């Protein structure tokens, strides 16, 4: 099951991406249960907004809002609801939500699926438009949900990313 | 996999719903394999209709007909199939086809996953329009399918479907 | 051409709304060109948000910002972009951008196109979450275009959005 | 306009059909108006029922119930509302409705678009499955629109459909 | 989980394929991975091509390019990826890629699932236009993918399709 | 009506593009009738293949294969076909057609309706995948229609582009 994916080939640098909710999609908040494996539906979210990217999270890794450790994934098409991509990190936009500390992950597709973004190296070759979607997205999305709310810190790079990687990989092992 | 999600958090009233075929969807009538847990093609339907609204079961249930019991859940945007939505029951129509005694349930999403259902507490507050589509829809979607058929019985109450969930939920216990 | 479309078979009660943009669509902002009748591409939107009902405008009228009296028309499926629907006017979010005064009309479908909408009588028959959608879409949806920009006023009644409408066809019709 | 589009090249076996419902589609009933050539809403439709292909009109054509002759046009993808198609009469239904007598003309795309359709030389060569759907769609769309209703006749031949339209150009040239 | 469905009821005329990629979709190469069972994406294709059939596997075969033996679904509407769908052999598109030989199946939909391809016994009852499209597909697909290509030998008929399914999942029982 | 839509606002570097055909569509090659100003279907294309880009012409210009000038149009979401965007040109890929030499101008998105491509100055700022698959496509979409074919030249930049609206808009104004 999805349950079994390893976070990687070789973290950092190398992931897995299960995908919980396409780029462009109806507003649909999915999330694997860790119980059962299945997409459950979270939220159907209030506001009139979509994901910028494909949206989901790294197995076997924790945030400490309690889950998994959340990825966007730019692709030139939408990804299916629990399929799984291989990426390679490129920046963080750290935040928090009402749940802890909660950053998004930015991964692009691995080399070896497509060159398209071998020229993605770190943040700053991430179009300024995209990223300032995504925090956009994230200051925006829980506004009418009531207890619900987040505070953007801002955009970091790909070593933090990692770093950001390597510590929820460690914190899913230790607790 | 989808053959360990519960029947619900608090069965009558709070329940757990497996989509098996989206709403406004192409006429391709998936079922789930109750051996492998997989989305299995039961038929591609023979008439120009679709399910007026994303369509599944309760697991750990059982109706005459021999499957789990059958559940229409209304939503502001088509359900991924195979995934799991927490509803809350509100109407059952009442009917029988080929197979046997085979209700559909009406669920709403629960209030935890939306308030835009929450004023549906019973099934008059379903619109008339909706209630009626469904009905035609069972009466009609197997006019081109020889040997298969349908009696509908009559559109019943919030009690009447919480009986019918913990009968089919019975049913399976016991046999 | 769509230039020659009625306001209405009898304003302000029964209008002709000529539609742009469909709901629940891609964030590209179509407008009809008066000169041609063509749909052009205003802009593409830069925020993750799209409409929540589809589009569009009443043909022969005028606003303030300078474009005839805009219309939010909610549907049981996406609209096509040209098409024409014949509506009802219930209610209206006042609101000003940097283009002058305006106002968002809100139009259901007449009764001779469906009965879904006709208990819709007026502004507080529609529901509450799609109203704090449509006006969280106007607050946000300029949010990352420069020198664009919106305050909302306040939703108000049908008889309000009546006026508007007379309003908005005498202002084409002096000048 | 499409106001403009000839009948044909050369009727009765050389036509071309504006599309109003695309197959597969929402059921939303677009109608051309012909005093602007604009896409008209003429109906949200109340079953859950969708057109099984591609539907539209002849040009300058007249059947009793006061509309251009109507069209059925199998494709392998959906056209567009409002885009032109040339096609090749190959049968047709011939039903009443509430307007007057009703007859839906089967044509496929002519040779020149694609000789996919080739082989489809008369009624008896459209599949058994398609044409009792369409039957089957016209008998019932209407069964919850109080005061609309059908009565199918049966399906002929291409001669048949070929005289249908002969008929409908006469009738709109005469009156 | 998808991994334990069975090749078929009744190899070879009846067999079980898993579907990774529906018809007519977006260029995403999905392929189901053996440890876990979940969809991964294995290519973002290069070429403005797509599938012209949904495209999957029969469990529990394998061919020499070292993955289950292909298969070609032709369906009214498109499939889900990771569903499975029962299906009768009907011809056989014979080629080898960079991987080793690798033919591409063609199964239609069962009789249990629709009468619409029973007319379909052998491979000159399948469209000229699709096989061409088929073969076409294959040579050119991998064309901007460089050290990836393909031979195509040419169509046969069921009995070397029963043969090829036979074949291959001996070749998995046997290694 | 499109008849009546300008080449542009200042041409060579300020174009307007009507589109026949969105980006990744089925593959359905419509046309914009010259008498009538409607899009008609030319062809139901033969191979599994789809535009790359959205897909069209500027108004008022003549290649020497007898119709305007075509044009693709990158954009972040598929445009409406029928619909015209403002677009600015980068390059050119030099081809010759059957009905006579045929240029791909490449155009995106004026500033004013995105500053996504403001980036994107000459040819060699365009994605060497995306002019690596407009290429191919153009290669290969005619593979499977006799007596139609493609011999590709080659890419030039946004000065060739230019050189080659110029040419198109006079020798419109010229025969
Ligand atoms: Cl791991
Ligand atoms: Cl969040
Ligand atoms: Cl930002
Ligand atoms: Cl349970
Ligand atoms: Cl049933
Ligand atoms: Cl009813
Ligand atoms: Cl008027
Ligand atoms: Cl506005
Ligand atoms: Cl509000
Ligand atoms: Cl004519
Ligand atoms: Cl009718
Ligand atoms: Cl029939
Ligand atoms: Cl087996
Ligand atoms: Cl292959
Ligand atoms: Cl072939
Ligand atoms: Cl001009
Ligand atoms: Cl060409
Ligand atoms: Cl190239
Ligand atoms: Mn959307
Ligand atoms: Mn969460
Ligand atoms: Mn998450
Ligand atoms: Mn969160
Ligand atoms: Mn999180
Ligand atoms: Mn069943
Ligand atoms: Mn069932
Ligand atoms: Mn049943
Ligand atoms: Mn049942
Ligand atoms: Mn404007
Ligand atoms: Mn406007
Ligand atoms: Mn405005
Ligand atoms: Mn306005
Ligand atoms: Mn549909
Ligand atoms: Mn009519
Ligand atoms: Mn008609
Ligand atoms: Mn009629
Ligand atoms: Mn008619
Ligand atoms: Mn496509
Ligand atoms: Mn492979
Ligand atoms: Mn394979
Ligand atoms: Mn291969
Ligand atoms: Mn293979
Ligand atoms: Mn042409
Ligand atoms: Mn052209
Ligand atoms: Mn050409
Ligand atoms: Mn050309
Ligand atoms: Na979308
Ligand atoms: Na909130
Ligand atoms: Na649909
Ligand atoms: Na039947
Ligand atoms: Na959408
Ligand atoms: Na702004
Ligand atoms: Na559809
Ligand atoms: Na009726
Ligand atoms: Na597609
Ligand atoms: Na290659
Ligand atoms: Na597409
Ligand atoms: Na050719």
């Amino acid at each position: 099951s999805l349950l079994n994916v390893p976070a990687g080939k070789d973290l950092p640098e190398d992931i897995y991406v299960v995908i919980e909710i396409p780029a462009n999609a109806d507003p649909i908040k999915y999330e694997i249960d860790k119980e059962s494996g299945a997409l459950f539906v979270d939220r159907f979210m209030s506001t009139a907004m979509f994901y910028p990217c494909n949206y989901g999270y790294i197995n076997h890794t924790l945030s400490l809002d309690g889950d998994p450790v959340d990825v966007l994934v730019p692709t030139p098409y939408p990804l299916q609801p629990g399929s799984v991509t291989r990426c390679r990190p490129v920046g963080v936009l750290k935040m928090t939500d009402e749940a802890g500390e909660d950053a998004k992950l930015v991964a692009v597709p691995h080399s070896k699926l497509s060159k398209e973004y071998d020229h993605i190296k770190d943040v700053n070759d991430l179009p300024e438009l995209l990223k300032a979607q995504i925090a956009h997205f994230f200051e925006h999305y829980k506004d009418l949900e009531k207890g619900k709310w987040v505070k953007v810190e801002g955009w970091e790079n790909a070593e933090a990313a990692k770093a950001e990687i390597v510590a929820s990989f460690e914190r899913a092992k230790n607790k």
